[PDB]
């Protein structure tokens, strides 16, 4: 997250890490068995960590549980990023309790203006590298499809959306892809790419969650 603060230990309880051996990944909780993340995060034996604030150190509230499956959408084209949304079911129930808790799916898309949450264990640098060990909270609105349209020209679809400053300063970075971008207490995208990390005039660019709750509710329905 750049230009963000540090959010404080499981004051954003849906907040999972993907590991494979190391931290390559966020995603959120949509209820006790399944996590939401970004198809591009896909890959084969992700074991997603619950409850987590310092990524490197057992705090005590964790929860470890591998993945039994993975279902990238039916239409994600990888080239365009198009539909970039993947479900992975968890190997056992996890517990809720206050710090380890599920977000509610939406059942409006938000609106321009709207402000949103953004976070993750991603580069704090424009330029550079240093990457947290404990989760970085933003606060971003989301931007009318014409300033994002105007930004991406021929790249964003009707499943995209930018949030962010078009000054630059504060946005997403590499290592928070899949995470949530939560606006009114409801999962409304997540973090998926952009040109590179808090440039000017290049906001970050999340798939839109709303256009997804059927496909979502589905899925999840059957299997
Ligand atoms: B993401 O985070 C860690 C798992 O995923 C893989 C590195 C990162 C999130 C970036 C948020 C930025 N606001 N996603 C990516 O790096 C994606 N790639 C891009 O966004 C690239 C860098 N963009 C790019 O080349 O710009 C254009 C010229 C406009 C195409 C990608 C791996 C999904």
């Amino acid at each position: 997250i750049v230009g963000g603060y540090t959010c404080g230990a499981n004051t954003v309880p849906y907040q999972v890490s993907l590991n494979s051996g190391y931290h390559f990944c966020g995603g959120s909780l949509i209820n006790s068995q399944w996590v939401v993340s970004a198809a591009h995060c896909y890959k084969s034996g992700i074991q997603v960590r619950l409850g987590e604030d310092n990524i490197n150190v057992v705090e005590g509230n964790e929860q470890f549980i591998s993945a039994s499956k993975s279902i990238v959408h039916p239409s994600y084209n990888s080239n365009t990023l198009n539909n970039d949304i993947m479900l992975i079911k968890l190997k056992s129930a996890a517990s809720l309790n206050s710090r380890v808790a599920s977000i509610s799916l939406p059942t409006s898309c938000a609106s321009a203006g709207t402000q949103c949450l953004i976070s993750g264990w991603g580069n704090t640098k424009s330029s550079g590298t240093s990457y947290p060990d404990v989760l970085k909270c933003l606060k971003a609105p989301i931007l009318s499809d014409s300033s994002c349209k105007s930004a991406y020209p021929g790249q964003i679809t009707s499943n995209m959306f930018c949030a962010g400053y078009l000054e630059g300063g504060k946005d997403s970075c590499q290592g928070d892809s899949g995470g949530p971008v939560v606006c009114s207490g409801k999962l409304q995208g997540i973090v998926s790419w952009g040109s590179g990390c808090a440039q000017k005039n290049k906001p970050g660019v999340y798939t839109k969650v709303c256009n997804y709750v059927s496909w979502i509710k589905q899925t999840i329905a059957s299997n």
